[PDB]
DNA sequence: GTGCCTGGAGACTAGGGAGTAATCCCCTTGGCGGTTAAAACGCGGGGGACAGCGCGTACGTGCGTTTAAGCGGTGCTAGAGCTGTCTACGACCAATTGAGCGGCCTCGGCACCGGGATTCTCGA
């Protein structure tokens, strides 16, 4: 399974990893940080979508 | 529904951060006395918060009128991408030097301390 769906989530991981890789935010990057961004933004999106419903 | 272009996924090899030994070690947290300037209790008050009245006016509301102004068309016009093509163009590791920090020593106005001249009391 790809990294965008290995954790069973909704938001893509490769998209935010490509955004930080060329956005020049650090020298290196840990493996847990893009999926952590994935989890935080998908939880914020799900909460505001439940409130929108 | 249907679909082709392309970022996404991923293992192997150099190559630079992580937290666990290690040890100073400086800052801090905790308490004892004192003494003192600030915090607290109270008491009369008077000056400022607050209710009410006079009023008048100017906006709440309504009506004739203009007044741009909105919806729809379409050419005129001139500003936004994208692929070639070439030039600059800022970084990589290394010898040499440098210039601002670690810790040291010198001035200098401010506050405290003593004499010269002046004024006050008594004595001669």
């Amino acid at each position: 399974q790809s990294r965008s769906a290995k954790a069973g989530l909704t938001f893509p991981v490769g998209r935010v990893h490509r955004l930080l890789r060329r956005g020049n935010y650090a020298q290196r990057i840990g493996s847990g940080a893009p999926v952590y961004l994935t989890a935080v933004l998908e939880y914020l999106a799900a909460e505001i979508l439940e409130l929108a419903g």
